């Protein structure tokens, strides 16, 4: 249960920082 | 306190997934 | 430690918001 979560948590982190990197080009051109 | 840690990231996981198909329509669209 | 997961899923939610907040600030521009 513990390592399951924890794994989704850190997927979800990096996919996190690439939207956020997504959405700034979108703005941005 | 576990189940509502599981649950805030089942929630977080779909936000972050709904944003990412917003994001990807719009670069791509 | 489960303060340290709590503490993740925290700032993802808060990213997760700024994320939002700032497309659509840009769609609605
Ligand atoms: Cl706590
Ligand atoms: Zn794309
Ligand atoms: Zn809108
Ligand atoms: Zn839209
Ligand atoms: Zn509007």
């Amino acid at each position: 249960e513990w390592e399951a979560l924890e794994k989704k948590l850190a997927a979800l982190e990096s996919k996190x920082q690439a939207l956020e990197k997504k959405l700034e080009a979108l703005e941005h051109g």
